Formats: C-alpha cells, structure tokens, sequence
C-alpha cells in the first residue's frame, strides 16, 4: 500500500446537512458563506469536526489542513469561520491542534503547512486562536533516510528557519499568545540548530543559506534566551551541532562554526578572537571547547572514527585542527617511532626464527625465540582486542583507512595458533607461522606514515582501485574456469610425458601463465584435437588481452581527470588517527591526557559573569589575502 | 616557551601612584586626562618610563607600543602627553627610541607599529619628537625563514615601501627633523630594494605591487639621492637587487628590472634603450652591466649555480639572456664538440682495452692502452676536482641538473683505482674497470645536449620520476623480502634437482623474475606444502601487479595534466651551464675571457658627467604585438 498523498485535487479523499465531501469541496474553493447550516447541524447530532466523520480516513487529516493546502495569494477567507465554528461547538480536542495519526505524516499539524506555504497572514490567524507551536511532527516522511523525505527538525520554528522564512521566525518568537521556545527538542533530540546542520549540503548556495540562518537565529537567541547556551545543547545521541556537522560530513558550515568572528555586540558567541594582526600575519585565538581529545566525545574522535563521508579528510586540514594535530604529533612522534622500533625488532626476531627451523645452545636460543614470539603475539592481540573493544563499528566505517588493525590482529592470531599447533606436535605449524611472517613484514608498511615523503606516496597508492578490480576479477575468473574445464575435458582424449592439461587446476595454471607473460602455446601432437586446443587457447589469449586493456583504459578514464591531489589531506588524517589513538596510551598504562590551550578571560558571558574559555593561538600568515586589502 | 604575543587584549602582560597595569589600562582606552598624577610620581621616586618597572618583563615593550597598538581612526590622543611627560621627567634613553630586547621582536620600535597601522597622523607626532628612523629591527620574527615570519628589510622606510604606504615614504624622505637615508642598510646588509625583491612572489598581483613600488622609490631616489647609485649597492653576501632577485628565484620582477624602459625624465636609470623600431622589428640596446660572465659574480653564474628554484629555467629564456647565451654557444660549440670527440676517443680506447684482456706486440699495445687510460682518467679526475673546488655547493643545489659531473668523477676514480689494483697483481681489477666502462658509455649521454632535436627528448626524459619511484621501490622491496623469506623457510621442508628456493637470494630472484615477464610458477611435488607455496606465489603476483598498476596510474595522474612543455627552457639552461663553465676554459689553460657588447655613451648620469655603459643590441620581431598597436 502506498502512502496517501497529502493533497490531491483529482483523487477524492479516502474513507478508511454537510457531509465530509461537501465540506471539503466548499473549503477548497475558499468561499465562507457556503458554510452556513453547518454549525447547527453539529449541535443536532453532537458531531465534531475532529471526529472520524469529517476527517480523512487514513491520515486523520482534518478540514483545516485542506483549507490551508489550497491558498490564493496566501490567504483563504474560509479559515477564520472554521475556527469560530469549532469554538462555538465547544470541542474538547481543539481543531487547530489536530494532527495526523498515520505512520507517514504523523503529527503533521495545520501550522506546518501554513509555514511552508510562506503565508504569514495565515500563521497569524492560526496562532491567534490557540494553535500550539511545539507540536513535533515525527512521521516517517519527515525522518531523514534514503528516498522521499524532508527533514527540517519536526518543529514549526525549525521549519521556518529551515525554509528561509525570516519573517515567520520573528513572529513565532515574538507573539504574546504562545512564543516558541528556541531550545525545544524533537523526538530524536535535535533542536533547530541540529536540523540546520542536518539539511546542510556541501553545496555553496545551501551552505550560504545555512550560515546566514544560523548566525541570525543565534543572535536572536542571544536576545531572547541570554541565559541559556543554544550551542552547547546536545541531542539524545550526545552530540552538539558542531559534532553533528562533523559527523554527518557537513564541512562548509563546520568551518564557519569553528572559525566564526563577531565584533561588538554578540561578541561572546564567537569562537575566533583575532588577537593581533601585523601586515600579513594574524595571530588568532581559536576556541577549542569540545574539539580537544581531553573530553570524552570530542570532535576529533568523531571526525576520525564515527564519520563516514568522502570529505572527512578535508576537515582536518582547516584550522585550528591542523595546528593542534601538528603539535600533538610533534609531541608524540617519539613514542610512535619507538613503537616502530619495537615492532621491527619483533619482526626481525620472527624472521630469524622462521629462517632456522628444525625439520622433523642453538636449541635453547630457538626455544626462547619461540617463547618471545608468543609473548609478542599475545601482547599485540590484546592490544588490537582492546582497540576493537573501544571502537566497535570502525571497520564498518572505513575499511580502506583502518584495515591495518585487522591485519595486525590477524597476524597475532595466526602466530599464536601456530605456536600452540607446534606444541600439539602438528606439522601444520610452519605454514601458518610463515604466513604470519609475511603478514608482519607487510604490516610494517603501516609505520611509514610518520614521514611525509613516503606517506604521501603510500596514500597515492592505497586508492579505491581494488573495488573496481574485483569485478574484472570476477569476469576473468569465469573466463579462466570455463576455458580450463574445456581444455582438460578435451586433452583428456589422446591420439591413437604427462598429458598437458591433466587436471583442472593445472589447466588453470597453464592458462593464468599468459597474464604473467610466461604462458606457452604450441601446436601439439599428443592430443587428438590439437587444432581445437590451439584455437581455443588463442581465443582465450585474445579475450584476456582485450579484457586487460579494457579494464586498464576504463580505470584510467576513471582516475586521470586532473582532480585535486587529495594526498596531503589524507596523510594528515591518517597521522591524526594514529596520534589520537596513541594519546590514550597503551592498554596497560592508560596515559594521563594533557589539556591543550590556555584558559583566558574573554569579555563577559550572557549571565554577566566573567567568561573564561580554553583558547589556542595560531599564527597564520597569508601574503595573498593581505595584498588584496591594500 | 612560546614567544610573548605583541598585543593581547585578554592576556595581561607578563612581569618577568600609577603602577604598570594601571598605565597600560589607561593608555589602551586612549583618554589623556586619566594620566594626571603620573608625572609628579616619577619625580618622587626617580623612576623612568623606560625602567624595568613599567615595561613588559619579557619583551621590554614600553608604554608607547601599547598606545599605538590600540588606535581608533588612526589617532590615539594619549600619545602626545606621554612624550611630553617623558621630556619633562628628563629621561636619558628617550622613550620614543626605546626598543624591545627579546630574541623574537628585537629592535621592534614604536615607529614600525605606527607605520604598519597605516596611520600617518601618528607617524608625524612620533617623528616630531626625536624618533630615530634608522632603528634596525633584527628580531627572529623578522628574519625570513620557515614558519611565522615577516621580512620587510628591518627598517621603517623599508616597511613603508614594503607595505604600499606611499604617503609615509614621502614623509620619511621629506621631513626636516630626521630624513631617512634611502641607502641605509640593515644587519644582513640589505637596503630597501633588496627587501622589495625578497618579499616578491611570482604571483602577478604582488609582482605588480613590487614593480610599482620599485619604480616609484627609484625615481624618488633619483630626485633625493642623484649622486649615489641605489641599484648597484650590494649587501654583505655580495649581491645587488638584480642578482638577489635572480638567486632567490623571483622572476617577474627580475624581468622588469632587466628590461625596463623610461623616457624623458629619469631616462638614465633605464636598462633597455629602444634604438630603432621598424614595423614589427625592434632593435633594442639592452644593458648588461652585471649580467656578463666577464665579472666575478655575474647574474649568469648565480642563475646557473647558486639558484635553487623550480622556475630558474624561465629566467634564461627571457631577453637579453637568450641572445647572449646563443652567441656564446655559437662561438663555443666547436670546443664543445671537440671535447666530445676527445672523450669518445677515450671511451673507444677503453672499450678496446676491456675487450682484449689477459686471463691470468699486442702486449706492448695493451700496455700503452692501460697507460693512456690511466692518463685520461687522472686528467678527467683533476678536471672534476677543480670543478667541485670552484663550485662547492652545486650538487646540494641541483642533483638532477648536475649529476653528470658526479658520474664523471666516479668513472675517473674507478678507473684509476682499477689500474692501481692491477699493478697490485689483484684479480679484482676487471670488475671495477668494466664498471667504469659502463659508466663511461653512459656518461656519453651528457654530450647530446649540443643538438636541439636530441636534448629536447633527453630533458623530456630526465624528469623527477625517480624520487617518486623510490617509494614504490621501498614497498616492493618489503613485499619481495618478506615473501622470499617465506618461500625459503617453507621449501626448506621436503616430501617424505636443486630444491627450488634453496636460499633467500635465489628466492628473491625467482620472485623478481615475475616483474620482468619470465617468472615461473608451477604446482610442484618436492615440497611438502606445495599448495601453500603456490597460493603464496599467486598472492605475491597479484599484489605486485596491483602495485605496479597503482604506481603507474598515480604517476600518470601526476604527470599528464596538459602542463606547459618546459623542455625548451630546460635544454637552453643546460646548454647555458655547459657554456658558462667552459668559458673559464680547462683548468690548465685558463682561457682569457672576452667582453660582450659595445660601449656606448648614453645621455648623462646623475652627476652630470657622460654616461658610458656596455650594451647589447637584440633584434626582436613580434608580428602579433605590432598588429595590436595598429
């Protein structure tokens, strides 16, 4: 069953002396007088406009919704008589407050539609007869997801500020009948600021919209709600608008929120206080309330771990994240390269043990090597398990940025399973041990991200190619399997040395050896159908080469498009993940975090008491920006 | 410890009846009257405004700096009473001349801040009470380096002309109290013209700024300082603004300085005198004072050797460098190709000697061949040593442009070591000799730069690829080493011919042979774990191929971007290095240099005497430029 459309001129409403159809037909055109005779009717049989007689069957839509959904020049003269009629009939559930009850448009009041229709002269008439302004609308059509959806915060005020409706916000905040509390929260927990950041796109025009509405709304709250801090309020997940804009991926408003500047009035609700400029240089004291890992759910921990957005790496470059992570990394590079040295020692010892191996004093040395390998593996395994315990979901998020933890876990697990399989006298321990050795020598490549010159190239290597290559792999695998079965099912026959293509796997090998550049094709004599095997081999080689060339060319056209080199940002982000995870310290010695930034007395908060915030002074010199001012 | 910020509204100043805090708090707001009671106080206890009581502890900042750092509409009415107060108290070290003493803002007078604040009406009040205008400010914050820095010449005048402040330069040069000497020099030795070229970027807007300020300032010096030549003055390294702009890499002002044209007044301070135009052709007499190698530190020797900038090769194309180097090369190509013939003779003789070799009349011929090889090697070694003696630092500068000298030195050294190791009866002389032969046949490729058609392609070959390829080399080397150790530590075991993968190096070979296109993979029987070796080999081949393709694609996206073909410029520069080094002649016969250009009497210099300069007439025909004028 499809959801009933809110307003269909053609499709009459469902059903699941004025009957409902006549009332709708007279309220749609907008004439007031054709309503006469209705009021007394209700007094005769005690019906009410909100009873299921006159409402739409499915969505519970009432008359007022129909009245407003059909406006002419923003005003429909039939609305006021409806309110007067309901007040005269004396209805318990006031008509204006009536909401839908379907799962699609739940809570969809009559006021949201007036706000969307951009008609203030109707919002006035609505709120001026008892319309409530906190009616959260939590229907599925309003919750953000894939498909048809419109997320605005499930609130009249949030919908006005979300819909550029400047003149309606001032009214909803400045009427004596029922002012809207600017800090109201919906089901999910969002206030209006969160809706603003949830609808924001990276697109420039919509980000301009949201920047403007955010600043204006915030100043308005500064006037109306001076005591309470609108910015620090969190939702039910535990995130503030800044953290939400960081997590969802909305950058272009995250930047403005992070480094916003106000002067004179509304100075306090600023996060970038320009300390001193001199020619080109500017020393600015960026606030970092809730962007320092010293808290529990800081913006860093959200950007790095919880965010899933292809522009996540563009948030770390912008100030003050860059200078902050640079200071942290300069502080912790010692411990990082010490980790590197320890792991390299472990791998060298592992190699030595794998290179001297009995085949069914040196004895004691090798025994100690085995034991030390076991201790290293159990330590590393506990480390990665504590990791994955802290970050349950991370690999669901970013496989291509965080698969090296998976490989470290795999290496530890394989080496420990290998050691116990050795102590179980089994002869299957050498394969697993040597495979763990391979994996370790490969996982060494993770530690190259400390250096710039090499991490740049590593992140110029680890591109999303692999997912594209997998599909070529599928096609080529079908090609190979089919042609191999063919060759074997045909060389099986001989004429009237091992027979070439004796099994299916050996055929697959002698077929794959063409891609390498070693494959051998030859007009043979043992086979009865020599010509057919030759022709089939040539068809396979031609097809494989067309396929390789096709994949390579498609890959090229998918890659080389002069796109901006996103290497530096990616490397900075990887270094950030590393340092941000290492700041917690190892699992056995939980390192005591150190606060960042100095605590400064900045003006006076809205309550009148001295405002004291943690700030971080950065010194950004931009010659080009300074030249333009001159 | 971080450097104390010059001006922090929030952070009170450090410390390392008017106390200091009250004085600062009253001078910041800018009211004059709240100063009353200060003067007599100083007379009571003999304190002075420059004593360490009222100054900032760390940076020695005095009150005046605070006064000026907080302006309103460019004027702070509290300044004049401060000067009057200090003069009334009779202080030895005049307050206005007070400077910081920290290592960061050393010498940072009160006048530099007034100049930066773009307030002339305050510079007037400052200089009109004894402010000195030559106070060099040599703090580390001002010296150009990596990081936060602002280089302007460490002088008030240099800062005004560096900061677009036209109206302040005229004042600093045209006041009766203390005019600024336009030829003043800072610590490093730079005058203002050098600061102008040190801040210049290749960016067009900033180069426009610097061109304009340079021309204006130079005319102003022509009026005020007619006797002295502002352009020829050098700094402590021995460079003039032209040589400095060539060395640092600043092209867009180097061009304008080189070919600048003035008419009528200020005609003499021009370097391009238009001799005669005819339709499209223009014969212009470019001055070459200090761009001819006949001097000691000419611009050519700086461009070619001392410059480190990716646009160095764009300076040689522009006139008059192009025509000059073309004439020099046309003169010296004979000697160049004679060098080529001699070296090719030496290499052919070396090949012949290496191709006839005893293994543990022809005797005498081979002995003479050995002896002649030794003489050639010792000659070439002395040549390259004299080279590296003249140019100590060059290879630090441009490895990719000057590594062939390194290879020539290496070849000579190896052949001489080879000959002596032969005369020491050792059997290790043949490897070194043949390696020297390889190196020589390769170093022959240096002499191809005489021809255009082939040097173009050579410089289209020698691109910076190698540095990128090294990092792929690192990754692939780890891959290979790990998988080789694996294969050997697993083939070591056999079932219940040499065993394949018998050592680690042989495994590395049989693994590298896949990249070449010859590698062999095969389901073997000798090994107990045949399946595992097969699977590991396939994983390695797949990984290597993904890696090769990834590197190739990244390299492609890094290269093919329709960038301007910088081949011709690069080849011209290489030919220029060659001819500019060859003009000195060989080390044993120091060739007598020949002057370039004719000596002409151009107008009259500022002293009134006849001006005589060395000029070079070039004939540039530009059809497109001429068409626009019509």
């Amino acid at each position: 069953q499809e959801p009933p459309p809110m307003e269909s001129p053609f499709q009459r409403e469902d059903r699941n002396r004025f009957d409902r159809d006549r009332l709708f037909s007279v309220v749609s055109r907008g004439v007031p007088e054709e309503l006469t005779g209705l009021l007394e009717y209700l007094r005769w049989n005690s019906k009410y406009l909100t009873d299921s007689a006159y409402t739409e069957g499915s969505t519970g839509k009432t008359c007022l919704m129909k009245a407003v959904l059909n406006l002419q020049d923003g005003v429909n003269a039939c609305i006021m008589p409806l309110l007067q009629i309901d007040k005269d009939s004396g209805n318990p559930k006031l008509l204006v407050n009536a909401q839908c009850t379907d799962e699609f448009y739940q809570g969809h009041s009559a006021l949201h539609i007036a706000i969307e229709k951009r008609s203030l002269q109707c919002v006035k008439l609505l709120v001026e007869n008892g319309a409530d302004v906190h009616l959260r609308a939590c229907g599925r059509f309003f919750q953000k997801h894939q498909g048809t959806c419109f997320y605005f915060g499930e609130l009249p005020l949030s919908l006005a500020a979300c819909t550029k409706q400047w003149d309606v916000v001032t009214y909803l905040l400045e009427n004596p009948h029922q002012p809207a509390s600017l800090e109201a929260t919906d089901s999910l927990g969002n206030t209006v600021l969160h809706a603003l950041v949830m609808i924001a796109d990276n697109s420039p025009e919509n980000s301009a919209l949201v920047i403007h509405m955010y600043d204006g709304l915030l100043q308005m709250g500064a006037r109306l709600c001076p005591t309470v801090q609108l910015e620090e309020i969190s939702n039910h997940q535990g995130l503030t608008p800044l953290k939400l804009a960081a997590k969802e991926g909305k950058i272009e408003i995250f930047r403005h929120i992070l480094q916003r500047e106000f002067s004179g009035p509304y100075q306090p609700l600023s996060r970038k206080f320009t300390e001193w400029c001199y020619g080109p240089v500017r020393v600015s004291l960026y606030d970092l309330s809730s962007v320092d890992s010293w808290e529990k759910n800081s913006v860093l921990e959200i950007i790095a771990f919880h965010c899933k957005s292809p522009n996540r790496h563009r948030m770390v470059v912008l100030e003050p994240l860059n200078k902050l992570l640079q200071e942290k990394w300069d502080r912790l590079v010692s411990r990082f390269f010490f980790n590197f040295a320890c792991y390299l020692v472990y791998m060298f010892i592992f190699t030595v043990v794998a290179y001297h191996q009995p085949s069914l004093f040196g004895e004691s040395m090798l025994l100690l090597g085995h034991i030390l390998i076991l201790l290293g593996g159990i330590y590393l395994l506990l480390g990665q398990l504590w990791y994955f315990w802290r970050r349950r979901l991370f690999i669901w998020i970013s496989f291509m940025d965080s698969y090296f933890e998976i490989l470290f876990l795999l290496q530890a697990l394989l080496t420990v399973l290998s050691q116990v399989l050795r102590f179980m006298e089994t002869e299957w321990y050498l394969p697993l041990l040597v495979l763990s050795l391979v994996l370790g020598w490969l996982n060494l490549l993770y530690y190259t991200r400390g250096f710039q010159h090499t991490g740049i190239y590593s992140v110029m290597i680890q591109k999303v190619i692999l997912r594209d290559l997998l599909r070529f792999l599928l096609v080529y695998l079908v090609f190979l399997f089919g042609f191999a079965v063919a060759l074997v099912s045909l060389s099986r026959e001989a004429r009237s040395e091992p027979a070439p293509y004796r099994s299916i796997l050996d055929a697959s090998l002698e077929l794959f050896k063409f891609t390498i550049g070693m494959g051998e094709l030859a007009f043979q004599e043992q086979l009865r159908f020599r010509g057919v095997v030759l022709l089939l081999l040539l068809a396979y080689v031609l097809l494989t080469y067309v396929l390789l060339l096709n994949m390579l060319i498609a890959l090229m056209s998918e890659t080389v498009n002069h796109v901006a080199d996103n290497s530096w940002s990616i490397w900075k982000l990887q270094k950030a993940i590393s340092v941000l995870e290492m700041e917690n310290g190892y699992w056995w010695c939980r390192r005591k975090k150190h606060r960042e930034g100095r605590l400064l007395k900045v003006g006076t908060r809205g309550d009148g008491t001295p405002d004291e915030r943690w700030c971080f002074r950065v010194e950004e010199v931009n010659w080009a920006a300074w030249e333009k001012t001159l």
